[PDB]
């Protein structure tokens, strides 16, 4: 599993891998782990896939609760602070996972949430086996400067080298893009597929 | 125990073997392991019999009695996702079963649950100790372009492989056909003891 | 790790993969494991690296050295033989390895031995945490009457199925064929590029 | 694993099946676990494989070498308690293995030994997982006045009995007849086949 | 401990034996392990006496409660389907049976049901430590054409056989035929003895 | 397991029976476990068979080698007392067996030796599972002034009373009477049977 | 500790010692372990004496409350199943104690019942350390046809040939005699040693 | 801790930090991980300090002696070999390190040897703690066509990448290149603090 | 983890580190660890994020109601006394975490509460891995006489000096100065990083 | 205990404390920690003492033995690496122990050396349980540019600050300096008596 989610001067984009293994070996190839849970809020999932799909039907009910009783989409912040809460409660029976939230209120922000509910924010966080190999990619190419098609680049490639070196991690790439201009973008999966060969990462 | 079910263009085809192991060896010979859950959904099970059989029976009741009130079907990722939060709730003291649902509502699904509630749809899939044999077959043989009577004989013979090489699965084929057009068919016997001679299985 | 070996009427064909997994994670995309230890006689390992190799540096000593004494070749299952003495006689500070043992005195052979030393002939064997998705291969497959060209096309097939399904195995195929007429021939690389191609597993 | 051998007036009887268990699952239907020792000598072998291949090849090295130099056959008794030595000897380091050794020096003996060198004569004995089902069909069924051919349809039909039941059980039926006239015949594998039939086991 | 009950074309019949160990060594010989339980339905009880006798209470006033609220006797299956939902609802702090349940409702059934619920329906089942014994008997005597006669003296052969090789089994037999025309009738013990004497088991 | 040694004015007598369980359920009835060491000794067995058997042939071997050497018969404290210090000298990885010797060298003796070499003199003994039945027995019948003929109908009784209560004890009653004027005799089984007709215990 | 309870043809004999070791060692030598819990029922506590004590007032209480409500005394069987339920009840908390019940409602009856709730008719029963040698002496010398005073000196005799053997018994000798004639009679003590004298167990 | 060893067209280039954690907390900046153990051969240790440097002195004396007697320098892959016998001798009294092992004999090698004696050639390979985070940084920068410039400056980035994110890890970098035209030379620590000025790694 | 708190004539002084180690590596570069709780009180926490961050949020709330309904700023022994309950209350399923608390009321005030309620007053105090490297520099260099530039100084100083030796803490350091006449002041970047290069520590 | 060496321009300073816990509690306060084993070499112990001793012992044995073969004194960097290869060789039974090695061949070294052998060189060292605490002061305080004076004075005061903190060190400074010029010269306790009253630290 590899999660991955950056932030840019007016946009948030988050990618995830597809591969599942469940029993062990792969039995699922096209597995989702990335969430839309808000109009400008995005999930990322790894972990028990049990704990991690209650988790995100949670936060779709209470975010779309939240916003029609105030008539404001919750603030990225509030939404990791409700998060941690909900997680540390249960902490000596926790959820087995680990979460990205992203997304735009006024600026862009990256929340990374642990089993115990410790959340903290960060321009740029990686979840999962395949994370170091990401983080390595990141420390070494990432720019506060990019363009929303670099950042995408980016995380491609990052993704790509998880891919390379965890067994854990495979399949498809998915990809979504956060703006207040467009909202909430997935990339669609033909777009992906072209930048791969453009970038050169097979 | 080898469970098996795959997705065609408008059908879905689920399959079990008949082999019950309880205190230890072969004890029945012709245990039932694929239940109709509705008119057009059904559901195998793999694992301890004693928490399967009680799912099935809350199955079936959860799902007339939605239809009663609701005057339509429940669809199939609704059922996929009743059947992962009774198994999350009681994760710590879970059942120990592997389930995969299948049916179709306006298109086929079929889903895989595992013990913790985690529940992810693919085009095919398969439990139990002889599930790994069939992936085999399937992974070299499977086409989205098949018939239905195609569909049939590959299920048998990937459940025929796993006969030969796991000895917990073992006994007669049950074979179910989900369609709009017919609806839940199980399979006469004498159909697939003439398709085994057809296609070489013995 | 996924090893396959068949027999054909006049030749023995040996397959593996090449991931090596230290440390965790996928640290060597190309590792060898099928070794040719005779003029007519070949060794593929599963299991710990390094008592793999230990083993197969030895088996090369003693099959030299059985020649020069003895003008003679030693017999495949006297080579398998050899190998369960030694296994055996550490049993209780085992060699971690399961082994397969290939080739042709006057006819073709294929030995499967464990840790314990535990040895038997079989048509065809596979070992690996692929091996049982080549099974469900070659029991759906498998003919003795297949030709030397079709004996090479299913064992790349059971071995994609297994890099498919198995996180542990993947890269490149090797490809080994013994004859009496031609002897210990190691497939080109590409000439098993160009199968995999014609055989459409990508 | 089920092993069974029977004595009558002038004749023993041993027959195994021939199922393996490596790795888990079954990886070899055509194991070898009747082995002929002496000239009017049998012993089959249960447990593990890597042992009980060390001990028949440690027997057939001492009988042979007994019968040079005292110029006659080993007694049968007296290979039992050669082999409970080398048993108990080692007891606390031992060998996982349960033996049956059956033969005619001037009468027809069989002899049970266990793992710890535990030996005592029996009219009929039968050891492996499948073992009790075999005591089911002897305990109402063997008479000391049958013949050799009813003696014969009497133990496949107790390994029958056992493949039906014992999941660790399965594959073609070995059988050796022992006489003094004949010496250690192995019965043809078509000779079996036709008294399956015959005898209605399918 | 063996119990053992079968299915003929109008007749269920049901026999277990009298041996009870309690703080280990025989200090029982004449225990009691098969009840009538309704009209045309008994049970047999193997594992731990407490739970047994308990459980044996529980569903005498179930079913006779049943009977006169609806006027009509509780189906074979209901009455599984019964005992597994309440041994399955305790999983974790479980009863220690392994039961027996047969009966006509309108067609003879026999019923198999563990510790944890489980049940599954054949036509001749057996429980407690003896029982390998007696499927020996029965995987090679049984036929679905005996009459009642030949049922009974079946069953007494193999719980014969069991006695011989269980020394947890022992004492008289108890031997009860249920059928439609005359009920549950429990067969004198004059009869039985006169059987074995007829059948040569002593 | 039930062995038993009694002393009278001029005589010995020693009885086992011959149930053997190995790999738990009775597996041989016609066990041995009573043996002649030398003219006037005699000795019983229970415990672990491969330790005892190779007790038994030591014994054999050290007492006739006594006997040649020194022209007399090892005197039975000394056999005791031989017995004693070879247990004791391997107490920490010991044989696990109890054992009774028996016999006249100018006055009759019982020894009760455990597994850690403890030997004391008793004038009877008993020892197995079912020896605390028999004790009881002795206890409340055994009188120093009977004849032979009534020692041996005590010791059969003693043995029958056990054989009622201890599951691990059962089969046919071996007897052995020791005295200098007739040496070894071991009592033929037709007497043994004769007598439990006439003493009544079936 | 030892405890007996016979039958007769019209009559029931209990019968205990009185040694109590408590923190080890015989720190009590006339306890009290034979309690009358009705007009005509009497019932023997073998185990931890806090628990029994505690039993044994549960019994009266709810004995001669039964006997008030339905102005007859509580039936022998219905006493064993009320006492079968409370210890059944808190099986996994249990009382750490083995009881004998008996009486006579119209005929004579014992009950022996274990910690789980276990109970089992039978025609004499004993508990405690000292029961195997109590059973002993009953198995070669209790018959159905003796007197009172026959029983009366064969629990003397049982109970004597116990406290030679058992450590943990010891003390005086309690007897109770229960009959529908005279009620429940404790046998004075001067009797009781009287009978001793008599019967020369010192 | 972070080693990294890659290989060019005809140079190789092995790169480490310094820091060393004893008794855990950082008590040594500038420890030593790099050195040279031949004219063209270098060796980078992680894992236990003792272990290793006990290795590093070994492999010293025994290529030093390899040179004089054989006149020419060991080969990169018979240095390999060497050390993969030592540690799998040991393998279960094992040294806890893992070794990297570069230089030319005719062509570049990079050689990877775990604590069990697993020996594989790569491209490149990294080790300890920080050597995740240089993959990464390797799976997407790397090029065979690199120049040697090129090549050090690779290196730099990746253990800087590491320092950032591994608190194990850190210090000043040691870097070495081996060519044939100029042997083994350490890059001053001037001109890599140039270096990192230059790349922008502060 | 390095967190710090001193006592000056009228003021309080704090500092923090920011390093966070989740799923263990260095993943988040700039935490948060110290935070102001009221107008004069401010909180540092060590241990657990998860736990830490929710007993802030528990502090806020409480401190601010408090100020609401008693008109005056809770005292900061009274502050500690409500952190003591709190922690001490669920001592069993405790909070992990190690907290200072310091402020004004009417004299400047440090506490130090550990996991279990534990609370101290101290001139200073110091939490976290890197304590023991703190309080060496405090030990030496602190005097109550100070001025604030000077306090804040060491408190830059005494962090520096733990980064360099403990691998958990680092980054960037945070300081808040609490006086009367200024209130909470948390001292700018720019700030704290001109006094580091005037201080020397780079 | 608290042990600390540094090294200046031409000097090697060594101090410790003399405060030993056995049997715990303070049982002595004038233990020796600091030893000189050559002419211009010390060492310091901390760790178990009689460990310790032993190896203070055999270095003044080796040292000295050296010294008269070789006619020089051994090197520093030679010390350190003959005490590795000794506590290497027994690391599984290894010394508990943590050293420091000082002193001058032809420039100041210090050697920090651990159980398991492992050596590394540094310009100041401390070890013991108050060693943490002396380098919070060393991290803040030491200057390569010391003068001899200067160095003893903060030496002083590090242990003094590690005397305040850590319970397990106490008692008077020992302290030595190492020069060329003047050899090992151990200062007299009226000197550091009087500068610890100069230093300030009572």
């Amino acid at each position: 599993t590899t999660t991955v989610g950056i932030t840019l001067k007016d946009a948030v984009i988050m990618a995830t891998e597809r591969r599942v293994t469940m029993e062990n070996f792969i039995m699922h190839k096209n597995g989702k782990k990335l969430f839309q849970i808000d109009t400008y809020t995005g999930m990322t999932i790894a972990g028990l896939v049990g704990d991690a799909q209650v988790l995100v039907r949670y936060m779709k009910a209470e975010l779309e609760l939240y916003r029609l009783q105030r008539r404001v989409n919750m603030p990225i912040e509030a939404v990791a602070t409700l998060l941690s809460n909900m997680l540390n409660q249960v902490k000596y029976m926790p959820y087995m996972v680990q979460l990205l939230v992203g997304g735009i209120d006024t600026a862009p922000h990256v929340f990374s949430i642990d089993a115990a509910g410790g959340s903290v924010e960060d321009i740029y966080a990686s979840t999962g086996s395949g994370s170091p190999f990401v983080y390595g990619v990141l420390e070494s190419q990432y720019s506060e400067k990019m363009t929303v098609d670099e950042g995408v680049d980016l995380v491609i490639r990052a993704i790509s080298a998880a891919k390379q070196r965890d067994s854990a991690s495979g399949g498809m790439i998915d990809v979504a893009v956060i703006t207040r201009k467009d909202g909430y973008v997935q990339l669609p999966t033909d777009q992906i597929e072209s930048r791969i060969r453009k970038l050169g990462l097979i």
